[PDB]
């Protein structure tokens, strides 16, 4: 797969400076096994929740 994290659809970002919020959510709010906020080339930041990264 080319891929195996799910951003996590909208989710305002307003926060995203840490983990913590989409880490922890995304460990039980997608049952998924991680997750941070990241971005793109163009500047914009959104909880990605991680399923197969450690």
């Amino acid at each position: 797969q080319d891929k195996c994290k799910k951003v996590y659809e909208n989710y305002p970002v307003s926060k995203c400076q840490l983990a913590n919020q989409c880490n922890y959510d995304c460990k039980l709010d997608k049952h998924a096994r991680s997750g941070e906020c990241f971005y793109d080339e163009k500047r914009n930041l959104q909880c990605i929740c991680d399923y197969c990264e450690y």
